[PDB]
């Protein structure tokens, strides 16, 4: 009974949905199409992000304004919206349940990821709550530390552990225990650490990021959690790529556009500069070019 159709004066964000949310490119013509986008100091693609703009901007975010959860923001302007935020149990009052996090969707489901801020001192209680109560496998940490090393550490009622550290050039791979101390149970955790991501900037390489999400899948119900700074930027460059790439193994097309759209749908500012933006589309293209008779 959920199914509608708005008329129209009703909502603006649900018109623009219908009208131009989505651009589909066939791969056997992204080439030519990057080269008309590229052009004049990436114009065509300049004005796509900037079509971006203020996507999903209008949702509310109640939860996240609420005097109680100011402290578990990292910025006062990067809030999730109410509608994908991750909710976690209460205890004691129902603000309990926030944490700055919301549900991404992926190529194949509406909750294939979680986006989150990287945690506070004061919230890292809550991320370890989140990673236990949301049955989290793997973390995706892009930067350029809030998990034990030594020894166990209790982060409420979760009990972390160190099993392996894996230090390579480009990236850390590390692996956890976590145990609710209250129920004994425990779930093994692997953290994929992307080491040389600036902020509000791209990877040195395409294959760099290419390479790290395909090392992130061979390495791997259940959400990834993706985390930066901010958990807008790099993260929904992240999310982004792995979109891609399976759209363009199973489909033969392309839509960073529309990917872009649908993830600022579900956080705000992902994707957050136009460089990144063009990055993904430059990412798009080395594929692309990679995956490319005798006349008598
Ligand atoms: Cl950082
Ligand atoms: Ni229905
Ligand atoms: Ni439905
Ligand atoms: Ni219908
Ligand atoms: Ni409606
Ligand atoms: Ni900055």
């Amino acid at each position: 009974h959920h199914h509608h159709h708005h008329s129209s004066g009703v909502d603006l964000g649900t018109e623009n949905l219908y009208f131009q949310s989505m651009k589909l490119i066939r791969v056997e013509n992204f080439e030519a199409y990057f080269k008309k986008q590229q052009a004049d100091s990436n114009c065509g693609f300049a004005e796509e992000y900037e079509d971006l703009k203020l996507v999903g901007i209008s949702q509310p975010k109640y939860a996240a304004e609420l005097a109680e959860n100011r402290g578990k923001n990292r910025y006062n302007n990067v809030l999730p919206y109410d509608i994908s935020r991750v909710k976690l149990s209460v205890q004691t009052h129902s603000t309990d349940d926030y944490i700055n996090a919301n549900y991404m969707p992926g190529y194949h489901s509406k909750k294939d990821f979680i986006a989150t801020q990287g945690p506070l001192p004061n919230t890292l209680k809550d991320f370890w709550r989140m990673v236990w109560e949301k049955n989290v496998y793997a973390i995706i940490m892009l930067t350029k530390e809030y998990w034990p090393s030594k020894q166990a550490q209790d982060y409420g009622d979760i009990t972390v552990a160190m099993t392996s550290e894996i230090v390579l050039p480009e990236w850390t791979i590390r692996d956890f225990t976590v145990k609710n101390i209250q129920t004994s149970e425990s779930h093994p955790l692997r953290q994929f650490h992307f080491t040389s991501w600036p902020d509000h900037g791209v990877p040195d390489t395409t294959d760099l990021l290419i390479n790290f999400r395909y090392l992130v899948r061979d390495y791997m119900e259940s959400p990834i959690l993706v985390h930066s700074s901010a958990g807008v930027g790099r993260t929904g460059t992240f999310i982004a790529i792995d979109r891609l790439i399976y759209q363009i193994e199973n489909e033969n097309t392309v839509d960073v556009y529309g990917i872009v759209y649908d993830l600022r749908m579900h956080r705000p500012l992902m994707v957050q500069t136009e460089d990144q933006y063009v990055f993904l589309n430059q990412c798009v293209l080395d594929i692309v070019r990679s995956q490319k008779d005798l006349i008598y």
